[PDB]
């Protein structure tokens, strides 16, 4: 069983870090089985190929900046609707990642399950730090990254219980 949990974003940009910032608690709070890989990818396209293919279930976290919905907003998306949602003019990066998904459909090494956990930004600012609104949805977003594996059959421990 291959699985990644992917957090991608800038920490620079306010609310645009909230997909990085997801997959830290998720590191430091959880105790997981060792053929979960969990990675910060930031803002990396094609660089990341090597480490997307083969998976069993691939989970991404980021910020989504291309729906007209309110700031904190959480929605989940899955399988053919990430790649769609990736295609879009506003955010360079998720374009890149939609890059990366064309060329791992093409080498027939395209994940077998995908799920994007995203949140709708409240602020997009130079800055180190997410916005109250923002911040209050980590918690929510780490719940559904943890229904994500448990479908997959992982059980992840909180630390707490160690």
């Amino acid at each position: 069983m291959r699985i990644l949990v992917l957090g991608v974003g800038n920490i620079l940009l306010t609310d645009e870090a909230i997909g990085v910032r997801i997959v830290e608690a998720l590191e430091q709070r959880y105790i997981l089985p060792d053929y979960v890989e969990i990675l910060d990818g930031g803002t990396a396209g094609m660089e990341l190929l090597g480490d997307m293919a083969n998976r069993d279930h691939l989970i991404i976290a980021d910020a989504i900046v291309s729906k007209k919905n309110a700031p904190g907003t959480m929605m989940i998306l899955r399988d053919e609707e990430v790649p769609a949602l990736f295609t879009n003019k506003i955010s360079p990066h998720q374009l890149g990642l939609a890059d990366v998904l064309s060329a791992l459909r093409f080498t027939g090494e395209f994940p077998k399950k995908l799920t994007l956990v995203g949140v709708i930004p409240e602020s997009l600012e130079p800055h180190i730090g997410l916005t109250p609104t923002v911040e209050a949805m980590i918690e929510p977003a780490l719940e559904q990254v943890l229904a994500a594996l448990r479908e997959s059959g992982v059980e992840a421990i909180p630390r707490s219980d160690s």
